[PDB]
């Protein structure tokens, strides 16, 4: 099983790379968390079914932009219409959503920042990524819009945050990726993310229902 995750303004190399290769004990999913899931939403899918994908938040290559891509894509922001770029792929199956950059200019000036490096500026991406997803037989992902509908590009999305690592050298960009939920970050409905071992991060998490 092959799980990948990339996050890119569209047209130019990705901010963030990530392979998960759950990981990685032999069960799928806690036992309880499903009953506590099920339990939240007040489906007919077990634990064998049931997919926990953890992605560790610092990318997992230096971003390998030439500084030429680079300024073209800040300068793209300058003008109009550019949309925020991800993907899930297993492992076959794939899905990428696109998320439009608001033309709002005090927001796409913080972009802007946040692409040069400037300390103190992360990238809001709102609603951009599933906290779950389903993964089919055939054909690409899809979403369940049964679990979406309940909790109130779409809605129920968690939204995602990236940063540069600051006080590198030019050879060593790093991305770092954060998620949230909308709404009540706490919600039982929520199967609780893990940190990282090695750097005491969270996990980038997605629950994966498998058919
Ligand atoms: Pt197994
Ligand atoms: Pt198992
Ligand atoms: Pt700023
Ligand atoms: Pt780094
Ligand atoms: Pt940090």
């Amino acid at each position: 099983e092959k799980v990948t995750l990339r996050i890119s303004i569209e047209g130019y190399p990705p901010l963030y790379e990530m392979e998960a290769q759950d990981n990685a004990e032999l069960g799928m999913i806690k036992p309880d968390q499903l009953a506590s899931l099920n339990q939240a939403l007040t489906k007919g899918y077990t634990y064998e079914d049931i997919l926990i994908v953890r992605f560790r938040p610092e990318s997992e290559i230096y971003w390998p932009i030439s500084q030429d891509s680079r300024n073209a894509m800040i300068d793209k922001l300058s003008r109009n219409t550019s949309v925020n770029f991800e993907v899930s792929l297993e492992f076959k199956h794939s899905k990428s959503w696109l998320v439009p950059i608001s033309l709002d200019m005090t927001i796409r000036a913080k972009i802007q920042s946040a692409l040069r490096g400037d300390p103190g500026h992360p990238i809001l991406i709102p609603q951009s990524i599933p906290a779950f997803i389903q993964v089919p037989n055939q054909g690409e992902l899809t979403l369940p819009t049964s679990i979406g509908n309940t909790i109130i590009a779409r809605a129920w999305f968690d939204s995602l945050t990236l940063n540069l690592e600051q006080g590198k050298s030019q050879n060593e960009k790093m991305w770092i990726a954060t998620s949230e939920h909308p709404g009540d970050q706490n919600a039982k409905l929520w199967i609780k993310t893990a940190n990282t071992t090695y750097s005491g991060r969270p996990y980038l998490q997605v629950v994966g229902f498998i058919d």
